[PDB]
């Protein structure tokens, strides 16, 4: 049965206006911005921005890759799904 989101969880995650998109959810680094609460700070593939989103906009990668891991037009998007399927927990820094 699935647990609550923890750092290094693999996703698609969803912002308005883009299409479901391969992200991580990240660590806070020490010293770091913390995200508001109910809020989980969200890595890009591809794009390598961080959002803060909640679970309603976050979709498990292997439950969810069938559908919406597939090339699309947007910038880093094909890149980012590189990214995720094969060193998804590498430091973009």
């Amino acid at each position: 049965m699935p647990h609550a989101f923890k750092p290094g969880d693999l996703v698609f995650a969803k912002m308005k206006g883009y299409p479901h998109w391969p992200a991580r959810i990240d660590d806070i680094a020490d010293g770091a911005v913390k995200p508001p609460p109910n809020k989980y700070p969200i890595f890009f593939f591809g794009t390598h921005e961080t959002a803060f989103l909640g679970p309603k906009d976050l979709f498990p990668y292997d439950k969810s890759k069938d559908k919406y891991g597939k090339p699309n037009k947007r910038k880093g998007f094909n890149e980012g799904l590189w990214e995720i399927q094969n060193n998804p927990h590498a430091s973009y820094s």
